[PDB]
RNA sequence: GGGUCCAC
RNA sequence: AUCGUGGACCCA
């Protein structure tokens, strides 16, 4: 002890510094008070000078007008906290003030008119805050607009009212322009701008006059964008602010807006490890169902909360036991994960957001300084957010002589605790040292422990989601002869058992039944646990009642509702969100379990903008009921996309477009586009003429036109459209072609594969004297194959992966290729495959059935290139659900090679690379897959697997001939697995060649047919190639120019060239809108195009009825439309602060789905997920509906978004 | 899972 | 009448 405890509070409560800054100053002045006063004041100014030290990058933004003088102020702080603290307010406030009467706009004056009073805060805060940049204006009427306290500006209009300013003022807000005129802009940074990306593209090979009108082009752009008067008005987005000043007489002589931190080089923090470096100086030096609990750390930054979490999780695990950045740690009982709310508004985000509620906080302040005056933020940041549980750790007590004294500062913290609703009598504090406990000093030691022990019994234990009254969001509702109707979905809380009675509420007049039954795809259940999936039988209810939204509940657990109050965040332009802000009647979709619905919104007092990255507390009216109680998540979207995320938290008391438009549209749609000749052809000659080439002079050309592998970027580009946009025109008529060339084809594969079958099979050449390089790669292969695959296709693997998808069987043609038809009508099946399908049948009390057992498969034709088509087969459907199994397994093995068949975009840059750095070779097989055959495919797969392969491929196929084949091929192309496995055969080869040339085997990659590996490895690939059956495209494969190819990517020594298809006759306008989107997509930069190829595109654009030209889409958005300026759209229609732009669609009319059958397909479904920053989670997967597509044309609106 | 696009 | 796989956009 030292000193009078009563007058160190005296002391405090009179200048607001720490505790022991009181106390330590007070026995100095030998108790003299009016004199500590003074010991702390001189000193005051070498505390904030070891603060100044700290990066300071919050803070808050002023902004002041006087008739027609205004200023803006920057005056930050390092903390959201501080930033809305009572004091710091204050001295922003009158730090403006006084820059209004007093003209200011030099930085220094008033920075140090204040610095006397600015040590006066940072010693009290104890955070370095500093004024930053004061500017000031002036115009004949001017306007402020402050978004929150984050963005302020100031506008400055000549002939504009109150309205006007505002509104544009709000806009620089919104859009951040850094010129008010396209002119205004440094004639310099646009000087040397031209200059820099006139060459860019002039190395494409552009012609001069090509590159400098494109350049001039963009800058035109460039400018417009960046400057107030060429930017779309953010309150009306289709004129800009320059056209809607014109409207109004009116200018703006000038504008500011400052922001919050802005170049600041703001510090990124990572509290989990950060902890972990602390944990190391110091630790150098089953009870699987106990229950998780979140707890935060909240407090002053260097009050040490992250010494105490280090002190905690050492502590914890040293004695007991052992989402986004947060360490955890465990107690004999429970287990914590534990975050640092750092912010405010990134709490409140991340509460909204879903990314990490909180069970209990823990309040940390040192007893060293006591509350602080941003204490009472972090507490009502607590309040706000609605912890329900507040612990408070004393900490760097060992540092207080007088325990009289902390009698004192664990005062004033029960005192705030309850001027904010908490217990505050009845809060635990723990007074303690984190630093002493790292030290293992067993005194402070067992403090740490002590706070644990709270968290154990003063924060309850979380209620298990089963403890919870039942609900289940429907999903689907199907209606079964002879079963009932029954709702499908995972059940979210609670158990269900039969016979228990339940209430659908949602959407409709909530209604009652009983539960029937509990189903899952392999078992029937008597009831139903929280967190499965399952179907729900339920009795005298139609299904014609129940709807997809609704959700099935324990009786009066839960009601319907419409109106409610949320906190929501809208995400921003960075994470996918609008890029764009809202206002007054936002009128988005509520996306709540299962379904969307419509609602609009009221803002709260005073707020008229929101923007992306904003949280905002609205209150939402529903146009249907939902059910939902406090606590309910949802994300908002526009329509499919998600822009925000909410939560429900008081629920309250309830209570355009164009007709003869889409009508135009949609008439225009189904016109026919009609000219003379091959419009095609017209086009693509228009094109060649426009790049001064020659044109094709006939239809026979347009298909045998070889490019030059030479000159420069742009003339090969040119050249290489030239030889490929015709060569897959299905309409020639010159040509006596067919698909009797495909068969041809087909058939020599198939006397390939029995040459090699024969060869492969008796390779006794007379004795061991002669090795050769194709038989040591199938030896080094099968060994490293066999390593990646197993002896044999594991149970799980193929439990995970056999499923139906897609298309024709055996049994079904097109139309039936649903899923859901697959497991309505009995598949065929092949002899040795039977024994699959009988253990499916085994599996599952629902009804598996085989329709016939024949070996055969059905070789069709399918379109290729305008000279070939390519002979697939349809498989028998129980077949195909065994080949997907093998297929998807392969599939997962692969990406142990480093071979992803999901990605295509992995082959497409290596691609890339090989054609600027000529280290990569991208090679072609000719009949890949159909050159594969039994013999080589037994050599190099585990008997296991082979086995496997031969039960499951289709043995013969019948052509339209009605001829047989007995295959010679391991499978043919339609297979459910044939492209996993030719991606293997051919990975395993290139990587033995590797392998053998002492290359890197990782250096080789593969998706189906198109390989990539080493240039130099090409000659014996080529070999082992010709050996094992192969014949290699030599047309195709490229290891030695400046060009490459994989993957539908082009490149010439880096540019990108690939070309565009005009595969079909074009005869509808969007058959003719696809052509002049493709053409638009290969002629233009960034939206600026090429003038050779544009002149071609108007030209061509002309054919369109009219209002379909000028009707516009982003790019991104498909081909419903022309891709241009949506902006400049006359259909565009912004409802609700979202722009809906119509599209054609294939228009579609419904057909009578299979009910079983899609009930069978949901439960198989949910059988499938069992066995295999984010809040994407708050959406499902959709019902099973069958359309039949008549062969008209229908228009459709869509949400849109400038870019 | 459809329609479309682009690919293996 | 149009097999298997992937990616994107719209629907759903
Ligand atoms: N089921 C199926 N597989 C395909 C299809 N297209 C390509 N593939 C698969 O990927 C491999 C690549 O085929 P392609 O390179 O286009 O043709 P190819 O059969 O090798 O013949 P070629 O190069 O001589 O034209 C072969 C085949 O397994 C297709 O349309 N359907
Ligand atoms: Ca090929
Ligand atoms: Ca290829």
């Amino acid at each position: 002890a030292e000193i009078t405890a009563s007058l160190v509070k005296e002391l405090r409560e009179r200048t607001g510094a720490g505790m022991m800054d009181c106390k330590k100053a007070l026995t100095e002045a030998n108790g003299d008070i009016e004199l500590a006063i003074e010991n702390m004041r001189k000193s005051g100014a070498i505390k904030a000078a070891k603060k100044a030290g700290n990066v300071a990058a919050d803070g808050v933004i002023k902004t002041k007008i006087d008739g027609n003088y205004g200023i803006i102020l920057e005056v930050n702080c390092q903390t959201d906290f501080v930033a809305k603290d009572a004091g710091f307010q204050a001295f922003a406030d009158k730090v403006l003030d006084a820059a209004v009467a007093g003209k200011i706009t030099d930085v220094e004056v008033l920075k140090a008119q204040f610095e006397e009073e600015r040590v006066a805060l940072v010693a009290k805060i104890g955070e370095n805050i500093n004024i930053r940049r004061v500017a000031a204006l002036e115009g004949d009427v001017l306007g402020s607009y402050q978004h929150g306290a984050r963005i302020g500006v100031l506008v400055a209009a000549k002939g504009a009212d109150e309205e006007l300013v505002k509104h544009i003022a709000m806009h620089v807000a919104a859009s951040k322009p850094e010129f008010i005129k396209p002119e205004d802009v440094s004639a310099e940074v646009v000087e040397k701008e031209y200059q820099v990306q006139l060459d860019i593209a002039m190395q494409s090979g552009k012609p001069k006059e090509i590159a400098e009108k494109m350049v001039e082009g963009r800058m035109k752009k460039f400018t417009g964008e960046v400057s107030l008067t060429g930017q779309p008005f953010v309150m009306e987005p289709s004129k800009t602010v320059g056209q809607l000043l014109k409207e109004h007489n009116a200018e703006v002589t000038g504008f500011i807006r400052f922001e919050v931190g802005e170049g600041i080089e703001k510090v990124e923090t990572d509290f989990a490890a950060e902890v972990a470096a602390m944990s190391k100086q110091s630790h150098m030096s089953f009870e699987r169902t106990k229950p998780h609990v979140n707890v935060g750390t909240i407090g002053h930054v260097d009050h040490g909360k992250t010494t105490l979490t280090a002190a905690i999780t050492t502590v914890l695990a040293k004695t007991y036991g052992g989402n986004t950045s947060h360490v955890e740690y465990d107690t004999p009982t429970r287990h914590y994960a534990h975050v640092d709310c750092p912010g405010h508004a990134d709490y409140v985000k991340n509460m909204i957001t879903g990314a990490a509620q909180m069970d209990g906080a823990i309040l940390v302040v040192a007893a060293t300084d006591g509350p602080m005056p941003q204490t009472r933020e972090h507490i009502l940041l607590g309040r706000q957010v609605g912890v329900p549980y507040i612990i408070v750790f004393l900490n760097k007590c060992d540092m207080v002589d007088d325990e009289e004294l902390l009698e004192l500062v664990e005062m004033e913290v029960r005192e705030l605790l309850s001027q904010y609703d908490f217990p505050g009598d009845d809060t635990p504090i723990v007074r303690g040292s984190a630093l002493k406990a790292l030290e293992g000093d067993a005194e402070w030691e067992a403090k740490i422990l002590e706070l644990a022990g709270f968290l154990d019994s003063y924060i309850p234990e979380p209620e298990r989601a089963i403890d919870k009254p039942f609900l289940l969001p429907i999903e689907d509702v199907f209606s079964i002869s002879g079963r009932g109707t029954v709702v499908t979905g995972r059940v979210e809380r609670g158990i269900i058992k039969v016979g228990e009675e339940v209430e659908i509420v949602g959407i409709k007049e909530t209604q009652k039944s009983t539960c029937t039954g509990v189903e899952m795809f392999r078992k029937l259940l008597d009831e139903g646990r929280a967190g499965e999936n399952v179907g729900v039988l339920l009795r005298g209810i139609k299904r014609e009642e129940i709807e997809r939204g609704q959700v099935l509940a324990k009786p009066g657990t839960i009601k319907p509702h419409t109106k409610f109050e949320s906190e929501v965040y809208i995400l921003s332009k960075d994470e996918g969100g609008r890029h764009t802000p809202f206002f007054k009647g936002y009128r988005p979709q509520f996306y709540f379990r299962t379904t969307d619905v419509t609602g609009t919104i009221e803002l709260p007092e005073g707020v008229e903008m929101v923007m992306p990255g904003d949280n905002i507390k609205m209150v939402v009216t529903l146009i249907h009921p939902i059910a939902m109680d406090d606590g309910l998540r949802f994300a908002i979207r526009e329509g499919g996309r998600t822009v925000g995320a909410g939560v429900v938290a008081k629920v309250l008391s309830g209570a355009s477009s164009r007709n003869s438009l889409s009508a135009q549209l949609r008439r225009a749609a189904n016109t026919r586009i009609e000219v003379e000749g091959n419009l095609a052809l017209s086009i693509a000659n228009d094109l060649l003429l426009a790049y001064g080439q020659s044109p094709f002079n006939s239809e026979a050309e347009c298909i045998s036109f070889s490019p030059r592998f030479d000159g420069t970027p742009d003339d090969f580009r040119i050249n290489y459209l030239k030889a490929e946009i015709m060569s897959k025109y299905d309409d020639f008529s010159l040509g006596i072609d067919t698909e009797a060339v495909a068969w041809e084809k087909f058939l020599a594969a198939e006397a390939e594969c029995a040459l090699t079958n024969a060869r492969l099979y008796r390779p006794d050449y007379s004795e061991d004297f002669n090795f050769s390089l194709g038989e040591s790669c199938i030896h080094m292969a099968r060994r490293k194959i066999a390593k990646l695959i197993g002896d044999v296709p594991s149970v799980e693997g193929m439990l995970r992966h056999c499923r139906f998808s897609g298309g024709a069987t055996t049994t079904n043609n097109r139309s039936y290729g649903h899923p859901s038809f697959k497991f309505a009508l009995p598949q065929a099946c092949t002899p040795r495959a039977l024994k699959y399908v009988l253990a499916l049948r085994a599996s599952t009390h629902f009804d598996i059935r085989i329709s016939d057992i024949s070996p055969f498969n059905k070789a069709v034709t399918v379109p290729k290139n305008s000279k070939t088509d390519r002979c697939i087969a349809i498989e028998p459907g129980w077949n195909m659900f065994f080949q997907l199994g093998i297929g998807g397994i392969l599939r997962d093995r692969l990406r142990c090679w480093g071979i992803d068949l999901n990605d295509q975009t992995i082959n497409q840059r290596r691609a890339h690379e090989g054609s600027v750095t000529n280290n990569l070779a991208t090679v072609d097989l000719s009949a890949a897959s159909d050159s594969i055959s039994l013999a080589l495919c037994e050599l190099l797969l585990p008997p296991g697997w082979f086995e496997v392969l031969m039960d499951l491929r289709s043995p013969k196929g019948r052509l339209p001939d009605g001829s047989v084949v007995t295959y010679e091929k391991i499978s043919s192309m339609g297979n459910g697995y044939t492209f996993e496995l030719e991606s293997l055969i051919f990975a395993s080869l290139a990587r033995s060649v590797c392998e053998i040339l002492d290359l890197d085997s990782s250096e080789v990659t593969v998706y189906g047919d198109d390989i990539i590996l080493p240039s130099c490895a090409v000659p014996a690939l080529r070999e082992v190639f010709k050996y094992v059956g192969f014949t290699t495209n030599t047309k195709k494969t490229f290891s030695e120019g400046p060009f490459r190819e994989s993957c539908g990517k082009h490149y010439y020594s880096g540019v990108d060239v690939t070309p565009f298809y005009i595969r079909h006759r074009i005869v509808s306008p969007a058959d003719l809108i696809l052509v002049l989107n493709n053409l638009y997509r290969w002629a233009t930069i960034d939206g600026v195009w090429d003038p050779r190829a544009h002149s071609v595109y108007l030209k061509y654009r002309k054919l369109l009825p009219k209002q379909l030209q000028r009707n516009t889409i982003p790019d991104g958005y498909g081909d419903g439309a022309l891709v241009g300026s949506v902006l400049i759209n006359p259909f565009a229609k912004n409802r609700g602060w979202i722009r809906y732009v119509p599209v054609i669609t294939d228009h579609t009319r419904d057909r009578e789905r299979a009910e079983l059958g899609s009930y069978l397909y949901d439960l198989f479904s949910r059988c499938l997920s069992e066995s295999n920053a984010i809040d994407q989670l708050i959406c499902r997967s959709n019902p099973t509906k069958i359309s039949r597509s008549t062969g008209k044309f229908d228009i459709q609106y869509i949400a849109c978004s400038s870019r």
